[PDB]
C-alpha cells in the first residue's frame, strides 16, 4: 500500500480563488431523507429588545435530541443533487472534489489550528474524488464523542439559533408563532443546505453547507449574499477571552469564506447559558479586524498562508490518485509535520467503503450517463 507525505509547511501561492456560486439547494427532513426544497430555510429576525430582555438559552435542555454523525456525514444529499444535475444536463460536470464543509474548514485551519484528528475516504469513482469521513471511523467517533458541559454548549448554540430565526418571512408570520419560539423543541436533524461550486487553482469543487437562515428573504439571483451563519460563545472579559474569540473567528471565517457567506451574527452567552449581547460581522472584514486590533497589537496574516496551503492540498489530491483508487487521508495531533495519505487494499475494505459512501443508486446512474 503506497503512501505519500505532504509537508505541513507547503504553500501554493500561485493558485487564486474563484468566487463561490451556488448551484442547487436541499432540505433534509426529520427522517434523514433529503429533499430539494426550502422547508427548513428559516429567516433571521431579532430586535434589540429581545437581547435587552436577557433571554435564557438553557430552557428545555432535556428535550434536545440529536442524530448520529455516521448517517449524517454522508454524500447522499450531494449525490442526489448531482444526480439531477446530470439528469437534465446530460453530461458529467467538470467538478472533481466533492465533500462537506467540515473537512474543508478543518484542513484550512490546520496550519494554525491543528488540534484535530480525522480519517478521510478518498474514493475516486468515475474520476470524481468523493472525499468524506471513513465510515468505520464514524463508529469509533461515537466512543470519542463521549460529557454534559459540551452537550449543554451545543444546546445553547441551537437554542440561540432557534430564538433568533423565523420559519416564515416576518410579514406573513403570525403573532402566535412569533411568541412560540421558546416553547418548541431543538431538532438537530432537519437542516437547509445548498451546494456551492467554488474554485481553487484549476479545480472546481462542490461543497454542501448547512445554511442557518437567510437575512430577510431568499434572493433568487445571488442567494449567497442573503445567507447568515449563527454562532455564539462565552462573553469576552479579558485578553485570553479575546484571544480565544479571535481563534473562533478565524475558524468561522474559514467556514463562511469557503461557503462565501458574508454576514456573521455572533452571540455572546454568559456563564449560566443566557444571551447577553449580540453583534454582527462581514466575511471580508474579518482579516482586517484581526490584523488591525488596537488592543494587544502583536506575526503575519494566517489567512493567505492557509489559502495557499489549501491550494497545495487540492493539488496534492488531484495529483495523487489517478482513478478508482480508494485511499485514507488522516492526520494525528502528534504529527504536526505531515499529512498521511495511505491507500487501502485487499478488495474488501475498498468495496465496503465504496458501497457505504456511494449508494448503488449513483453508481447505476452513471451507467446510463456513459450511454
Amino acid at each position: 500500500s503506497k503512501e505519500k507525505i505532504l509537508p505541513l509547511a507547503a504553500r501554493s501561492k500561485k493558485a487564486m480563488l474563484r468566487q463561490p456560486k451556488q448551484v442547487a439547494y436541499f432540505s433534509r427532513d426529520l427522517n434523514y431523507k433529503t429533499h430539494p426544497d426550502r422547508s427548513n430555510l428559516s429567516y433571521y429576525y431579532l430586535p434589540d429588545g429581545d437581547i435587552d430582555n436577557s433571554i435564557d438559552l438553557s430552557v428545555g435542555s432535556k428535550h434536545f435530541l440529536l442524530g448520529d454523525s455516521v448517517e449524517l456525514s454522508k454524500l447522499d444529499p450531494i449525490l442526489l443533487a448531482l444526480k439531477e444535475i446530470e439528469k437534465e444536463s446530460g453530461a458529467k460536470t467538470k467538478d472533481r472534489i466533492i465533500t462537506w464543509r467540515g473537512i474543508m474548514r478543518k484542513l484550512l485551519t490546520l496550519p494554525y489550528d491543528s488540534e484535530e484528528d480525522f480519517v478521510l475516504d478518498v474514493v475516486s469513482f468515475d474520476g470524481q474524488l468523493f472525499i468524506q469521513f471513513n465510515v468505520p471511523y464514524l463508529k469509533s467517533k461515537d466512543v470519542q464523542k463521549q460529557t454534559e458541559f459540551h452537550k449543554k454548549l451545543q444546546f445553547s448554540g441551537y437554542k440561540f439559533e432557534k430564538m433568533a430565526t423565523l420559519p416564515k418571512p416576518w410579514p406573513e408570520c403570525t403573532r402566535k408563532e412569533i411568541d412560540s419560539r421558546a416553547k418548541s423543541k431543538c431538532n438537530n436533524i432537519e437542516q437547509y443546505g445548498a451546494i456551492v461550486r467554488t474554485g481553487i487553482s484549476r479545480i472546481k469543487i462542490l461543497i454542501g453547507g448547512a445554511v442557518a437562515c437567510t437575512a430577510d428573504y431568499y434572493d433568487e439571483n445571488d442567494p449567497l449574499s442573503r445567507y447568515i451563519e449563527l454562532k455564539t460563545t462565552r462573553t469576552i472579559n479579558q485578553y485570553k477571552d479575546m484571544i480565544a474569540f479571535e481563534k473562533k473567528l478565524f475558524r468561522t471565517w474559514a467556514q463562511c469564506f469557503l461557503l462565501g457567506i458574508p454576514k456573521i451574527i455572533y452571540g455572546f452567552r454568559d456563564d449560566n447559558c443566557i444571551l447577553r449581547t449580540v453583534e454582527e460581522f462581514s466575511t471580508n472584514d474579518i482579516p482586517l479586524m484581526v490584523k488591525n486590533n488596537p488592543l494587544n497589537e502583536q506575526k503575519e496574516n494566517c489567512y493567505m498562508s492557509s489559502i495557499n496551503f489549501y491550494g497545495a492540498v487540492v493539488e496534492w489530491l488531484n495529483e495523487s490518485v489517478k482513478d478508482d483508487q480508494v485511499w485514507k487521508l488522516s492526520y494525528a495531533k502528534r504529527n504536526r509535520q505531515y499529512l498521511v495519505l495511505k491507500e487501502v487494499t485487499d478488495e474488501n475494505e475498498k468495496q465496503q467503503i465504496v458501497d457505504s459512501a456511494i449508494p448503488a443508486w449513483f453508481k447505476e446512474w452513471r451507467s446510463e450517463l456513459r450511454n
